[PDB]
DNA sequence: AGACCCGGACG
DNA sequence: CGTCCGGGTCTA
């Protein structure tokens, strides 16, 4: 999940949360549990909180309870569900927040990568995972100029530098070699090889691409689905990731795919310089 | 680049 | 049944 899934996700899950009181959490995969690192007292804190707001930073899910704000993210698999604490839980379910009204949150994640962090509200934003997250793409903090000064001063790969959460947040293999396509940018491209021009035009692209995505509700390329389990559109507005061996939409060359950044990377060589 | 982790898709 | 694949990304 990237931004524009998390942000569905967010939207989705918040009205089956808010104003719910927490009367237990249930942790069967304690390796998720990282702040406190002792998943008792994260288990222990949380216990009579209740769910007052839900916010994203990059691909985190921030949910604001009394004292605490609870840091989630899902990495490669992990999703949520609302469902009955009478009902035996699904496959892969790895922690569960249950309710004074007997329903229950339920993180599921079946690569068990996904991450958990609770800190007093006041104190999340300064401490990790969320303190050297770069800016928000949707945000006047995102510009050409912010891209431009960390692109002049590496010679890393393009996809490298729009990978790294620190330059700016929310984008992931998906969006990033969508962007690169729509900007016209090959993405083993030393960032500090960039024009101006081509600065805007990829800051330009990756705000559209991004923007365009949170509209269509996520890309389900695999196994992301909202919280009601629907599936996004954006898949079918996908111009390269996973169209290897496809016409260019736009000039009918064959995609490409390699691996740049140690990632799958998927482009068209003729759109693409 | 490796680790964390698992199951699907393909030969 | 084995091999490679994966919307992430921390540390090594
Ligand atoms: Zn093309």
């Amino acid at each position: 999940p990237q931004l524009p899934e998390v942000e569905t996700i967010r939207r989705t899950l918040l009205p089956l949360i808010v104003g719910k009181t927490i009367e237990d959490v249930r942790i069967f995969w304690p390796n998720i549990i990282r702040h406190p690192r002792d998943s008792e007292a994260f288990a222990a804190r949380m216990i009579g909180q209740t769910v007052r707001g839900l916010e994203r930073r990059g691909k985190f899910l921030k949910f604001l309870l009394d004292r605490d704000a609870l840091i989630s993210h899902l990495r490669m698999e992990g999703r949520y569900a609302v469902a009955s604490a009478l009902e035996p839980l699904e496959p892969h379910t790895h922690v569960v927040f249950c309710f004074t009204d007997g329903s229950e949150l339920r993180y599921r994640d079946v690569r068990k990568f996904g991450t958990m962090h609770v800190y007093a509200k006041e104190e999340a934003d300064r401490r990790p995972p969320l303190a050297e997250l770069g800016p928000e793409p949707l945000s006047p903090a995102f510009s050409p100029a912010v891209l431009a000064e960390r692109a002049v001063k590496t010679k890393r790969s393009v996809k490298a530098l729009l990978l790294d959460c620190t330059v700016v947040a929310g984008f992931g293999n998906i969006y990033v070699d969508e962007s690169l396509f729509r900007a016209g940018i090959l993405p083993g491209r030393p960032a500090a090889s960039l024009s101006s021009k081509e600065i805007e035009r990829l800051h330009e692209e990756m705000v559209a691409t991004i923007g365009e995505a949170v509209m269509k509700g996520g890309s389900t390329v695999r196994t992301y689905v909202n919280t009601q389990g629907e599936a996004g559109t954006f898949q079918h507005h996908l111009y390269v990731y996973g169209r290897q061996g496809n016409p260019c939409k736009r000039c009918g060359t064959p995609i490409e795919k390699t691996v740049v950044a140690g990632r799958g990377t998927h482009y068209c060589p003729r759109c693409q310089r």
